[PDB]
């Protein structure tokens, strides 16, 4: 008897129709047949009331149907049900063999700490914006940020391979600028350029990263396909792999499960998400759960650093470090103001 | 002045906050900067009240930010905003150069008609289920379906490369069985096996399809990444490319109809109103798939649902005959196929 995947879904339904709805869900994410058309059919393990009108439903899905293949796993978890308006995928309990197969973060929270020199303090990141800029202007900005002691500099997630500032030219100009800053200040700032397109495009761009001696990379798994994201993770070669959540909301998969657990499972070393109280609508509950899914014990897998983003000002730093603890990377006269932020973070939870 | 992409979004907002929300939208899908941090910024071209609490917002996005690269285009259209709960992407008006570059369906509605032998009638499809059967048992089902004159046989979208029926073994067994059936009844039934995994996995599986002489392929673009779906379309070599909506808030007509078509889908599967799709949405999806769209071929809308013998005439009145309805197996199959063939002709 092979152990099942237990997926938890949240369903908007009545008490009258919830039992029926749950069975239909088991079918939809299994054989997708009437029973008359027929170990493989999904089992309704449990139905619980979260509150009136909203249920949690545990479904046992035959592992046979979903090999350790990211796309196919997602397919069996939520492929068809994603089209329904009354359902969200909330959590997934995978058999241990899935965790070993996928392998999780290759560098992880501990690895990034070592690379950046952040022993115990929280880390800092910034993005290169706006995307209209030439690689030189982007480079100049990166230089100022890195001069300020920021741990990780990432591309705007919108930056890809535009004539504006083609990937090759941008990675060179920026990576060069970050190195120079590191040398002058004795820094260990990382740069994560955004790789894009087909798997062919992504590997070519990874080629440039490696050739330029760049130490990190940014990828939006839900854009490029999780199966390809995972493939790149396996080719990353000690690079810090930073995941971005672009298009993660297109289907109703809960953020903590997706950006936290699944992204981590597939190989993300850091994972970007909109902080509560930022421009987006994540609850504090969700942000905390996301952080925990990224960090907490999960088989033998490395932790992934939660990387919150939003209106993160000098005034928010202590709040966020109280909220998240110090195992977090906060994403926010440039060099001066950057140093201000960096020093505020470093000073957290130590003697005045 | 290069023409902009004009994306239309639907927003849940009040009259007091809508103008502001619209501006923030324009920024979010553009520079994603405060203005203090800086023709790239998105332009709010128009704001209109659909119903109280619901606005349609037209945003002019600089084409330079979104090359003709499927993933990146989706990125700039809705990457970030897909995270927000108050917005949906409803339509997109692309500069003609986008249509030319992507190329649309290589076979199209006309081409599938020719391959299938369906001159003017609606077409028919069925899926191989349940998942978990051996390649031989799947093959046997395929044979019975094809014997009934069904135009296209697709893998269950859930079928991939599982141990119980590996892609190579399934494609061979099922492809053979469909050919047999064809030779026996003088048929032209197509088989579309589901390809998946990484782009490497997809090309290997595509290689098996071509080696087996199979005439179609099934792909879920939102699973495999639209950029890779489009890469496969360019390698499909005259195979009918059938899109499946697995993992598809982008409005269904825009995504399954227009965008899938744009990227190269020759047929597009979607849940019929008869899931939660409205009749309005199903009709619009059909139209997005079929109607004039630059010089691009039409993509055949392929509705799926509890489509029964008693539903055929309804659905053909609804969609017209440029449609492929998805749904003693041979006797009951033949009965569906003949019903479809008989629609809108003299008794």
């Amino acid at each position: 008897t092979e152990p099942r995947i237990v997926a938890t879904y949240h369903i908007a339904s009545d008490a009258e129709r919830i039992e029926q709805r749950a069975l239909a869900l088991a079918i939809e994410q299994s054989v997708e047949c009437p029973l008359e058309a027929i170990n493989i059919v999904g089992r309704v393990e449990d139905v619980a009331e979260l509150q009136p009108g909203r249920y949690a439903v545990r479904i046992g899905l035959a592992a046979a149907t979903a090999p350790a293949e990211p796309g196919q796993l997602l397919n069996m978890l939520f492929g068809n049900s994603s089209i329904q308006p009354d359902i969200a995928l909330a959590d997934v309990e995978l058999p241990a063999h899935y965790l070993t197969a996928f392998g999780g973060p290759r560098v992880g929270l501990a690895g990034i700490r070592t690379l950046t020199g952040a022993q115990s303090r929280a880390l800092t990141a910034s993005a290169l914006k706006p995307q209209g800029l030439s690689p030189a202007a982007l480079a100049s900005i990166a230089h100022q940020l890195a001069l300020g002691g920021v741990d990780l500099i990432k591309d705007d997630h919108g930056l890809a391979d535009q004539a504006f500032s083609p990937f090759a030219e941008r990675a060179a100009a920026v990576g060069k600028a970050v190195r120079e800053a590191n040398a002058a200040r004795g820094g260990r700032t990382l740069y994560a350029p955004n790789i894009s397109g087909t798997l062919d495009d992504m590997r070519r761009q990874l080629g440039v990263i490696r050739d330029e001696g760049i130490g990190a990379v940014l990828v939006a798994p839900m854009i490029v396909g999780v199966s390809n994201f995972h493939a790149i993770v396996k080719e990353a070669a000690g690079l810090v792999v930073v995941a971005h959540p672009a298009m993660a909301g297109a289907a109703k998969i809960a953020a903590p499960l997706l950006l936290g657990r699944l992204f981590r499972l597939f190989g993300a070393d850091a994972t970007v998400f909109p902080n509560y109280g930022g421009r987006f609508a994540y609850s504090t509950a969700s942000c905390l759960a996301l952080a925990q899914a990224a960090r907490d014990p999960f088989g033998k897998l490395n932790a992934c650093i939660p990387t919150p983003a939003g209106g993160i000002m000098l005034q928010r730093v202590n709040e966020l470090l109280r909220f998240y603890g110090q195992d977090v990377m906060l994403l926010i006269r440039l060099t001066e103001q950057a140093s201000r932020f960096v020093n505020k973070v470093a000073d957290y939870g130590q003697r005045e």
